[PDB]
């Protein structure tokens, strides 16, 4: 029934920005969903810690890059198979648009140097404040540089 | 920044529901996401394979529930923390609304009886196919039923400095 199962994972390209699906407000304002895939289905995964990691980093540096007059992020969640995120907000930016600010995300994960500098790290402010890794999170951030940013689009993932 | 950074995690009762924040689209439309939290902040963690078995389970289960006539789910995520999820969803249902739909749905995770029995879980239908425990599923959801379903307000977890 949900829509990630009408998906033919083995046809994705990674790293890849996708448009999940679109959806109109009772008024018709619109609201897009984005499946953000850093790894190759079933061939590459996040840790558990980086990805978390990632998480806190990413969904505030997404919204630096993103947010303006037209575009407000809903929410940035990982995905839980750990082969990417999902980010739905209120607009109707493209894929270019997306992985750019993507792209200047990874750059600015990297240049958060150490782990003791991420504030939020705290029984207070994080729910599990122990499971992280900035190390992890590095290396995701320059293996999505290096490989680059593509595009998967729906009408060329259809499953028989 | 985060709105998530606010709010103190070792004044929040779990497992609960708290409204983390609504928005107004530019039209004036109403935009809720719920922070669904199943374990106490750093005293419980869900497990990797565990909340990724549940997400399939409870994506599909919280919209059998929710989904009608003033209410569109957008999306519904575990946390990087993996101590609950998130959902987001277009209308305005309270929280009592939402954790008797969640209540529901743990009762339809334990009605799912073998792993084998989840169609999706295969390369074609899933990221990560095998990193699936429909065990640690079903320990959550029975769990989250014995201790029932409480409420966090954020005005109860203001955050000094
Ligand atoms: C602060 S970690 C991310 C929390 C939430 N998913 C958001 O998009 O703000
Ligand atoms: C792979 S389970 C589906 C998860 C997705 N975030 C949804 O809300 O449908
Ligand atoms: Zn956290
Ligand atoms: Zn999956």
């Amino acid at each position: 029934l949900l829509d990630s199962f009408k998906v033919d994972h083995t046809k994705m390209n990674a790293p890849a920005v996708r448009i999940a699906k679109t959806m109109l407000t009772p008024k018709g304002d619109n609201i897009t969903v984005f499946d953000l895939r850093f790894c190759i289905p079933n061939k590459e995964i996040l840790s558990p810690k980086g990805i978390h990691t990632l998480e806190h980093l990413f969904a505030g540096f997404m919204r630096d890059h993103l947010n303006g007059d037209s575009i407000e992020i809903i929410d940035i969640s990982p995905m839980g198979c750990r082969t990417g995120f999902y980010m739905s907000l209120i607009g109707t930016p493209n894929e270019q648009k997306v992985s750019e600010a993507w792209l200047a995300s990874m750059q600015d994960v990297l240049g958060v140097q150490d782990q003791a500098s991420i504030p939020e790290l705290n029984i207070y402010q994080c729910g599990s404040y122990t499971e992280h890794s900035l190390e992890d999170a590095h290396e995701i951030a320059k293996n999505v540089i290096a490989r680059g940013i593509g595009v998967n689009k729906n009408e060329d993932l259809s499953l028989d």
